[PDB]
């Protein structure tokens, strides 16, 4: 289930980060809006970069504890307003958050493995609906 999942995931996260954070950028090139260094490099030449991977982790290692610290796959409304305070996250909507997630689900229904996808989803559904509490447009 989603607990294991976070096991899982935190058993080999910079691996697990980059290509779903990969899957992500792929999915929605126009998302390199917010990320102008990663523009016009393949993914092998991304994960060369060394903040590509430094930063990819450290956001992988926050949503892991906002995802342990969650009930029901819903995240403390600590955690949310967090996100949504944060100076790097200016510039964000919820919609974001929302490709980031349908990108997670995906690479994991395509993964050989057992996740809980669908627990992810709703993850997924209850972070942008706590972001949109806590006061992200
Ligand atoms: C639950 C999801 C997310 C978590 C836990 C999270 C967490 C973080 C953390 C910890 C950092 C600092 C990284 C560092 O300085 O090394 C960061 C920076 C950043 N995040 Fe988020 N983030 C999330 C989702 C997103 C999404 C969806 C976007 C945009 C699509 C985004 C855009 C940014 C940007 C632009 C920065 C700073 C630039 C950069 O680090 O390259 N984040 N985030
Ligand atoms: O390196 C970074 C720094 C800020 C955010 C992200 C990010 C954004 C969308 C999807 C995702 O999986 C990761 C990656």
């Amino acid at each position: 289930g989603f607990k294991q999942d976070i096991a899982t995931l935190r058993g080999d996260l910079r691996t697990y980060a980059q290509d779903i954070f990969l899957a992500f950028l792929n999915k929605y090139p126009d998302e390199k809006r917010n990320f102008k260094n990663y523009v016009g490099k393949s993914d092998q030449e991304l994960k060369s970069m060394a903040k590509f991977g430094d930063h990819t982790e450290k956001v992988f290692n926050l949503m892991m504890e906002v995802a342990d610290r969650a009930t029901d796959c819903v995240p403390l409304a600590s955690d949310a307003s967090t996100l949504v305070q944060m100076k790097q996250h200016s510039g964000l909507t919820t919609g974001n958050f929302e490709k980031l997630f349908v990108a997670l689900v995906e690479y994991m229904r395509a993964s050989g493995q057992s996740f809980d996808s669908q627990s992810w989803d709703r993850f997924g559904k209850n972070l942008v609906s706590a972001l949109s509490s806590a006061g992200m447009k």
